[PDB]
């Protein structure tokens, strides 16, 4: 990879991984369109795995941002409409604090409050339905955000409803296999059980729990190859061949709701470019949003991010559509967002 792009990535990893006693990563700069890779450490300390291209890393909310773009590609196929209620597709849903919850408040965490974690006793679907019936909105709809996995979880649920698919193959088939990333799962495969990295938490080895709504909150694992292409894919859009894809893409990039100086999306979250590292650098933050009406076409100038985790795995992504720059962040340990956010931010920033 180009000199530059070499010492910044490990003038500022190194120090990155030294400090926050991390394992093993992986990272990836998309610079004007093309991938360079850094892997740094173990996946298995225990077996001397080391971390490669192909190891998978668990994504945690990072996986909002597949979700935000099948539910935008949902829309963009005439199936489902952010405008509709909730209860347009889970009929059952007759607790009347659902009148005016719609699919764009549970896409955007603005539904009310909706919990940061579907409770761990609901393992069936009535468990569920029973949970949302129950729960009780500590706020108007469309009047603060919460950042939750319930919320934007049923909103993947209820999303591929009209498809007649499992959230899954919907997710394998209308953007894993157009995107080409082959080695991205829900699920992982047996076959791939040798790439899946241990995640590490207090020095145990882990992997993430099942749970209810998993798959379309915090359940994704991938490479940083298929990471690279993520972002590639959603720099640059208009590349893509699949029509409704596209505008899926173009879609979660919106901006719906404004809190502070960042903006609320499909799974991803964004700021105006140029930014400052504060402005984007505490287990609740209830916080009033401002409606966009209508929303924002998606602004090239802007940061997109996401943060995620799990109790064994950090990970990142933040890309500047109007520069063709883009970063990918995986590690297998859980270590602060700020210090990931910073370490983006000193890598893209020293590229322009
Ligand atoms: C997304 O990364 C969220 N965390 C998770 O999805 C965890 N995998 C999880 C899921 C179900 C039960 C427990 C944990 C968010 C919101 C929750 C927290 Cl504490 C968090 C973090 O910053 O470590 N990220």
């Amino acid at each position: 990879a180009p000199q530059q792009i070499n010492d910044i990535v490990h003038r500022t990893i190194t120090p990155l991984i030294e400090q926050q006693k991390i394992p093993g990563m992986a990272v990836a700069v998309i610079y004007q369109g093309k991938p360079y890779y850094f892997t740094w450490g173990y996946a298995d300390i225990a077996k001397k795995q080391p971390v490669t291209q192909q190891t998978l890393f668990e994504l945690g909310s990072v996986s909002k941002t597949f979700t935000g773009v099948l539910g935008g590609d949902a829309i963009a196929r005439g199936e489902i409409k952010l405008s509709d209620p909730t209860t347009k597709y889970w009929p059952e849903l007759t607790a009347k604090q659902w009148n005016g919850i719609t699919l764009l408040h549970l896409a955007t965490y603005t539904a009310g409050g909706l919990p940061l974690l579907v409770p761990d006793e609901v393992k069936s679907s009535s468990d569920l339905l029973r949970f949302y019936q129950n729960w009780q909105p500590a706020w108007a709809p469309g009047t603060q955000r919460l950042e939750a996995n319930s919320s934007i979880g049923l909103f993947g649920a209820l999303a591929v409803k009209p498809s007649g698919l499992s959230f899954e193959q919907a997710m394998q088939t209308r953007v894993f296999q157009p995107l080409k990333l082959n080695h991205t799962w829900i699920n992982v495969p047996p076959a791939e059980e040798k790439n899946y990295a241990w995640g590490y938490r207090e020095g145990k080895a882990v992997h993430v729990s099942p749970g209810a709504l998993d798959a379309e909150a915090y359940g994704v694992k991938s490479t940083i190859e298929d990471m690279a292409r993520w972002v590639q894919s959603n720099l640059k859009p208009l590349d893509i061949n699949e029509k409704t894809l596209q505008q899926g893409i173009q879609l979660a990039q919106s901006r719906y709701w404004q809190t502070g100086d960042m903006y609320q999306g499909l799974g991803w979250e964004m700021l105006d470019w140029p930014v400052n590292p504060d402005s984007i650098i505490i287990a609740l933050a209830a916080r009033p949003v401002k409606a966009i009406t209508p929303p924002t076409p998606a602004v090239r100038a802007s940061w997109v991010h996401k943060t995620g985790a799990t109790g064994g795995f950090g990970s990142y992504v933040a890309f500047i559509p109007e520069k063709e720059l883009g970063i990918v962040m995986l590690a297998n340990k859980n270590y602060p967002n700020p210090a990931r956010v910073d370490a983006a931010w000193q890598i893209l920033n020293a590229l322009q």
